[PDB]
């Protein structure tokens, strides 16, 4: 019943690739990216959304310590409580820890709910990511055998289903056998594959990829 391959960049629902820096706005990142989509799926128009947004307003109410570290979730609370998120354009991203600077005046998104998808369930994920957009995951980020990815898909023997990094699931395939999740992440474009990863897919939730799944809606 579901595709073979998804990749929501052919449907032009996928910005540029970003870099965090010295930041860890991962999380940031994989919010903004998630809620993306679904303004290219509603309005037509692809608009990069704020991480610094997130990163400065998104704080303690909302369990997040902007740069060292926060949640998808919370951050889509965050956004439905403000009524909306500026644009990255309005409120670039600067890579530290700034004063809530939000205007509704340059709202560019809003969000009316989020979804959090069972943990480690990797069957649901490939439902969401079809019929959905793309997912708002985290990963375990913390060998040198992710930093050092140059192509190909990623699989680390040494990896737990513990997450500690946020990055975007925006489609899923197969390159020669190896099933694989195609997953956008924020170190710029010099990282992997055009600044993407292709992770292992079907393997026991490898690097807890579907251990903490999110995507959240814009409706009518
Ligand atoms: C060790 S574990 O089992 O993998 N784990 C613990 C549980 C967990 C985790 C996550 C989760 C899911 C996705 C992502 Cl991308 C992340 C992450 C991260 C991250 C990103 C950058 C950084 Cl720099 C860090 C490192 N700092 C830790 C930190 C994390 C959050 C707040 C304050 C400090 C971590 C965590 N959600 N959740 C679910 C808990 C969410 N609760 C619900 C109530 O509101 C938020 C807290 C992590």
């Amino acid at each position: 019943i579901l595709p073979d391959s998804v990749d929501w960049r052919e449907k032009g629902c996928v910005t540029e690739v970003k870099y965090q820096g010295s930041c860890g706005a991962s999380w940031a990142f994989s919010a903004v990216g998630a809620l993306e989509a679904q303004l290219k799926l509603k309005t037509g128009k692809l608009v990069s959304l704020s991480a610094q947004n997130l990163v400065d307003c998104s704080t303690e109410k909302y369990g997040n310590k902007g740069c060292n570290g926060g949640f998808m979730t919370t951050a889509f609370q965050y956004i439905i409580d403000n009524k909306g998120i500026d644009s990255d354009a309005s409120y670039p991203y600067k890579a530290m820890d700034q004063k809530c600077q939000y205007d509704s005046k340059y709202r560019a998104a809003t969000c009316s709910k989020y979804t959090e998808l069972p943990y480690g369930r990797e069957d649901v994920l490939k439902e969401a990511v079809a019929n959905k957009g793309p997912v708002s995951v985290g990963v375990d980020a913390r060998h040198p055998s992710f930093f050092l990815y140059r192509s190909g898909v990623y699989y680390e023997p040494s990896c737990t289903q513990n997450v500690n990094h946020g990055v975007l699931v925006v489609g899923y395939g197969d390159l020669n056998g190896k099933e694989y999740w195609l997953v956008k992440n924020s170190w710029g474009h010099n990282f992997g594959e055009e600044g993407y990863i292709r992770m292992a897919r079907n393997k026991g939730n490898h690097c807890g990829i579907a251990s903490f799944p999110s995507y959240p809606e814009i409706l009518q």
